[PDB]
């Protein structure tokens, strides 16, 4: 079996993406972030603190004839930005673009951080990661993808996720019409449960590439790209005007300015990132003070390669036994 949908920024920024997938019978379509750094699949539902919904749609249990209590089960989630999450658990039938896993752990939140309930375009996520990461106790559950993949035509899927456009996700084939060149793979680590791999090195702008090994984890539910402050700096030095702001938390620069691109390292091949895509905007409205899209690691403990870098290339989560990470330009 295969599966294709399309995916669509939340935004004019694309600050994330969102994929339509169908849970349940009757099909309830919810909006999600499909997350390569997270396990869990959670959603806004009939048991969400009543205040804490504010335009999300929902997911009923109650109406859907193939969901299940997944008895005693219960989840706890906290991302890397602070936000938060929780609930109880059910198995029910989901659809993702065509491809069905029935049984399938729908993890349904009973309360939600602020972040969240801001946020009316994201209905939960759907994380991609390895289910090594999952937090339902006391009997882990296991990813959509995890679940899908021996029925799948081969153990793969891809992002390729649109600078201000929409992209897609495709599971069980790789698309061929959808890169340019050859793909190029690199290998995985699974050891802290993320699609974690090695880039060779960068370069800023047209200048001189560097070779030197970043260790970080391929990421579509982070926005931006997290790297040494070394790096980042080195980035930012060539941006007149750009500056770390402490009170903003982080890079800053004019908006007059005309960004330079970054170019990251897979093997011997290069991945560019234009300019504009390290646009995130005002920092507040009407500001002339613009926010990076490259932004310090430090204190993260983790580099992070977010939608910033794998919207410039199209990217191939393997997932056979021994799981490795394919890029190609597009």
């Amino acid at each position: 079996s295969t599966g294709s949908a399309t995916t669509t920024p939340i935004d004019s920024l694309d600050d994330a993406y969102i994929t339509p997938v169908q849970i349940g019978t009757p099909a309830q379509t919810l909006n999600l972030d499909f997350d390569t750094g997270s396990s869990d699949l959670w959603v806004f539902s009939s048991e969400t603190t009543a205040s804490e919904v504010d335009g999300q749609t929902i997911y009923t249990p109650s109406k859907s004839t193939t969901a299940k209590l997944l008895s005693g089960a219960t989840w706890s989630i906290s991302y890397g930005d602070g936000s938060s999450s929780s609930g109880d658990v059910y198995t029910d039938t989901v659809s993702v673009g065509g491809l069905t896993v029935t049984g399938q752990a729908v993890e349904s939140a009973k309360k939600v951080s602020s972040s969240f309930t801001e946020d009316s375009t994201i209905d939960g996520l759907l994380g991609l990661a390895f289910s090594t990461l999952n937090t339902v106790s006391p009997t882990q559950q296991k990813t959509f993808f995890d679940n899908a993949k021996a029925s799948l035509d081969s153990p793969v899927f891809t992002a390729d996720l649109g600078y201000h456009a929409p992209g897609t996700y495709n599971f069980g084939f790789i698309d061929t019409t959808a890169y340019t060149g050859s793909i190029t793979y690199t290998a995985v680590s699974t050891k802290q449960g993320f699609w974690e791999w090695t880039s060779t090195g960068y370069a800023v702008g047209s200048g001189t590439f560097k070779s030197t090994s970043i260790d970080g984890i391929a990421d579509t539910g982070t926005t931006l790209l997290y790297l040494p402050a070394t790096v980042v700096s080195a980035y930012w030095a060539q941006v007149s005007g750009a500056k770390s702001s402490s009170s903003v938390g982080g890079y800053v620069f004019p908006c007059s300015a005309t960004l330079p691109s970054f170019t990251f390292g897979v093997g011997s091949a290069r991945i560019v990132i234009p300019g504009d895509y390290i646009d995130f905007g005002p920092i507040s409205t009407g500001s002339s003070s613009c926010f990076g899209g490259i932004q310090s690691s430090a204190g993260i403990g983790i580099n992070i390669f977010g939608d910033v870098a794998l919207k410039a290339a199209f990217v191939v989560f393997n997932g056979a036994t021994t799981p490795t990470l394919g890029f190609a330009s597009k």
